[PDB]
């Protein structure tokens, strides 16, 4: 057994909503890991020097041609994080089926799309991670977020069942959970940074954690602990 | 304080899915208890024995109309019981993006949409019970249910949100999440796949639909109050884990 | 199948901690349920006409007393309410091996020894209700609690391991959860404390023929505090 | 902001039951990443490669003298990982007082004595991992294990209750819940096999390092998805 940590290998990344925000500091900090990165966008383009794929999740078709313009550039995606999200916070009262769905649409079903299209190739080639950025309000409930909080509960739900049929097909679906990333709910008594999360995307994509199926990696300061 | 069971408050019900199956017997169980119980339907008619309103669940301005003509026969709701539901069950590489959403929209959406408009009374009477339907499937992942998966586990979310935003108006959202449960579906699988499920029950048999009601009977009495953003598993121990 | 609510079975009640407080609370609503209700105390006796007998939890030759006077009085105990316990809080740094250990032998260590002896028939006669009184500490984590929160967390792994031994010959295991009980509000979705009477709905319910698939849960009674993951 | 994994800062670490086993990987790890490591052991000694301490758990002064044998090695422990544990199955109606109270005396109060003799100066100093080494068991419930299972849960209590007191001031507690491990040796594990000691010690060395500061009170996997629910 070797002791240290495994030898890196260079996955095939693809992080949606990678272009700026959170989702760029997971691009970049998958990019320094040794990865080869692929990031979509709605126009923007891609930042520093990786591959962008243009890419609404909510549009299937779309899905379909950003995986594959990825393989011919840089072999099938092992790597999936699907951190293309949205928030339309609004009370229960005052929240319209426009307001829930959209909400739904990218993030839960969007996030299915890429997952789906990802199954592809990873089952036939025994190897996938997909890593599903969710969220402190999924299990905890942030009170202006019934579509939100639904949304984002719906991933580990589709991460465990996605993980039961896999698993043993060397093929894992995860859950990062951020809470409030640049107080009197936060232990911590901070607020937590893009590059904090980009380091548990990194845990889940690395050679430590082929072992790990299903689970929720809370990034929160302990806001989120109970049951 | 009284010692006993507390005293009896007839509340108006509605279940949706309540027409047929375990929402059948979740109304069944509300009426015996002494509540004043509607179920939905989609055309097929009431049952016998039930004030019946046709909705479809997908549709915001059917589901307005049916709260409109409970509220009309019974007082508005106070009790949703949220079992409107479908299986479009299938292989991830295999589940299509209309497999994906047809079972989010019934599941998910539908049963925003019914808690969405009971919440509109409930709050300003300052007493509201929303109970949803989830599945083990939610927390335990049963594999070949990406869809049904994430439409269950979006329901904790949801009734942690409402419960954290209108608990303090007297108002709660929880769930409960059955295991496997005896249905005329279940009993027409291969004897293989029903033996093959009763291995990861710890209870080592079925459950019935009327265990399902007796969790939504409790969830709807005043013994539940204090319950908020719960979820009732009612499974035989199948889904116990974190 | 029936309809409404399944034929009451008057069964053989336990509940340790029963003469005051919650546990006083779940006695006599389990009493006026219908059941044959006895309590532990240590001392100061059972209230109203419910049968006492005298127990500490952290001596396992007491506890083995009291199930046998139970058992010559009602009946094998067939619904143990493990209601038994203290808090002795403090800052981890002040927390002293006494008061982690105090906690853990009533708190936890108790609860094993009436759920085993409760088990001695619980198994033979095919029905077992081991309904544990835990807290919203032991997955939320109140400060100044490690031991606290240690037992009440506890109880959940020993219910789930006891419920995936035994719920095969209907013996299950649960926890009831309260969170802050009259006998913070900011914490509280719901925006008030709970009541004793509240507590004991949630466990005439585990004890009811209403529960028979409910094994290994948390029934948590805490107007959302606990929520979370 | 930095794009890559944050700059490396060695911490002084101690592994309880890091002497053989899971633990011994584990301390292994720890070292290979640069921290200073020192491991105990209950009188059979550290294999050579790292230093070693004799400390009973069971035993608030060893624990008190193990840690003061550590700071004058390396510093004071800025890193504990409870790994120290016995297991004692039995059904339940054959478990015993003695089975079920060996268990927590070891794998529950001993991880605390530890915790608690650590944390004076990770308070002081603004820093502090607590690592403890839980179980699948915890909240899963493997069957005849009424006192490992409520041990290894307590840790999650434990773990909480420390991160909201103490997070406010760097000091965080977390849980590593391994299902079942090569080194302590299937339907019901999704990935259809066992783990490996190197693989919890990967999620350990996550724990360890400058990506973990955010997160308290987690319990994180190492199970294969075995422990999936709620
Ligand atoms: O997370 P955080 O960064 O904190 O929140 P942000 O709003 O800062 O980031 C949201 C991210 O998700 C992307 N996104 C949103 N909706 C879609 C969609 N339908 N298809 C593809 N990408 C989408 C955004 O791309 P965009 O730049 O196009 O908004 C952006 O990259
Ligand atoms: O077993 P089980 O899981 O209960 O499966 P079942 O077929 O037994 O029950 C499903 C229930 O959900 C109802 N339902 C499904 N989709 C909708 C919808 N869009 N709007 C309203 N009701 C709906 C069904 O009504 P119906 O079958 O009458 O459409 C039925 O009452
Ligand atoms: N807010 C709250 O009150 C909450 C309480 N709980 C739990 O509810 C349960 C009861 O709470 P509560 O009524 O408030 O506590 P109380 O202090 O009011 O009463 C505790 C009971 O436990 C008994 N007891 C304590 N130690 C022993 C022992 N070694 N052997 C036998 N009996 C013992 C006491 O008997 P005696 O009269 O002889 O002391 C008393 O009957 C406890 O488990 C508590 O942890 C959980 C969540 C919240
Ligand atoms: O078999 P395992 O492979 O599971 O190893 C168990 C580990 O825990 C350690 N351990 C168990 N009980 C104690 C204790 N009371 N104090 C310190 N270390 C302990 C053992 O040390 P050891 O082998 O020294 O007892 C060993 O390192």
């Amino acid at each position: 057994a070797t002791a240290g940590r495994p030898a890196f290998v260079s996955r095939s990344v693809l992080v949606t909503g990678g272009n700026r925000g959170i989702g760029l500091a997971i691009a970049r900090r998958l990019a320094a890991d040794g990865h080869k990165v692929a990031v979509t966008h709605r126009g923007s383009g891609a930042p520093d020097d990786l591959f962008g794929v243009q890419c609404d999740v909510t549009d299937s078709a779309a899905v379909d041609r950003a995986f594959k313009e990825v393989e011919e550039h840089q072999g099938p995606v092992e790597v999936l994080v699907a951190n293309a999200g949205i928030s339309k916070d609004a009370f229960l009262m005052r929240m319209t089926e426009e307001r829930f769905e959209e909400v739904i649409n990218t993030n839960l079903t969007g996030a299915f799309r890429c997952a789906q299209r990802a199954s592809r190739t990873m089952q036939r080639k025994r190897f996938g991670r997909i890593i599903f950025i969710g969220s402190v309000s999924g299990m905890w409930g942030i009170g202006n977020q019934a579509n939100y909080a639904a949304a984002k509960a719906g991933l580990i739900g589709m991460a465990r069942s996605i993980s039961r049929e896999l698993a043993k097909a060397g093929v894992t679906a995860n859950v990062v959970a951020p809470g409030y990333i640049d107080l009197d709910f936060i232990p911590a008594k901070r607020v937590g940074t893009a590059e904090e999360v980009a380091g548990a995307v990194s845990f889940l994509a690395s050679e430590d954690a082929s072992y790990i199926a299903g689970a929720v990696i809370p990034v929160d300061g302990g806001m989120g602990m109970g049951h």
